[PDB]
């Protein structure tokens, strides 16, 4: 059940070709959260599907967690995309809480009586 707009084979293969040059920041914290920020290659930039600018900066727009795994941006669980300032647009943010527990919850069906 993909949340967000997912991408097609097609922009899959263009996007993920990218991977494995995606950069990924050391973590850094405040009182309340952990950050860490990961670079795109400028190139990756030229193939992400225009609805994942926002046409008014030249940013992505916030993605959700299905959004941005599906762009080949591979980190641990917890972290969230929050909207920074107006940096370049090929560096995003992350964040995640520092009481964070990162659980596998998976429903098990029975048969019903």
């Amino acid at each position: 059940a993909f949340q967000g707009r997912k991408l097609t084979d097609q922009e899959r293969a263009r996007v993920l070709e990218f991977q494995d040059s995606i950069h990924y920041s050391p973590r850094y914290s405040d009182d309340n959260y952990e950050y860490r920020h990961v670079m795109l290659p400028k190139a990756m930039l030229k193939v992400i599907p225009s609805d994942y600018f926002n046409s008014e900066v030249g940013t992505l727009r916030i993605l959700t967690e299905d959004e941005w795994r599906g762009l080949g941006i591979t980190q641990s669980l917890g972290w969230e995309h929050y909207e920074c300032h107006a940096p370049e647009p090929h560096i995003l943010l992350f964040k995640r809480p520092l009481n964070y527990e990162a659980e596998l919850r998976a429903a098990i069906p029975i048969t019903p009586t």
